[PDB]
């Protein structure tokens, strides 16, 4: 099975390396990037992201709901376009299918 947990870890590394300030919105604010894997708040968040990916592939993802929750944290289209790029890099690094269509689905509600 595609190692989505590893893809997601690389995704967050790319995302926070390019936009360190995005990390301030999470429960692992301030934590060194090389230590995220040892952080409980991060472990939970990464698990939810992996779940969302498996839901998008499986056909049950609620893109509208995910978009609305992100708007609820003041996260919008710009951030998601940046995330789309970071996730494409993470997928490519693992020879995983690209998730651009799934991100476009979320973007369609932002
Ligand atoms: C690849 C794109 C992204 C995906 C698939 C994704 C997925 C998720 C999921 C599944 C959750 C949990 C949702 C829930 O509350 O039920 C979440 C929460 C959150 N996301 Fe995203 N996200 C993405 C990009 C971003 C970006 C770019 C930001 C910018 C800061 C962000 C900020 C947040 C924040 C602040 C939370 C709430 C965390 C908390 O409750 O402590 N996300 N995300």
């Amino acid at each position: 099975m595609v190692n989505w947990a590893a893809v997601v870890d690389d995704f967050y590394q790319e995302l926070f390396k390019a936009h360190p300030e995005y990390q301030n919105k999470f429960g692992f604010k301030g934590v060194a990037l090389g230590s995220l894997k040892g952080n409980a708040a991060y472990k939970t968040q990464a698990g939810k992201t992996v779940d969302y990916i498996n839901a998008a592939i499986g056909g049950s993802a609620d893109a509208a709901g995910l978009a609305s929750r992100h708007k609820g944290r003041n996260v919008g289209s710009a951030e998601f376009h940046n995330a789309k790029a970071c996730l494409a890099k993470a997928c490519s690094a693992h020879g995983a299918p690209d998730l651009g269509h799934a991100i476009d689905d979320i973007l369609s509600h932002l």
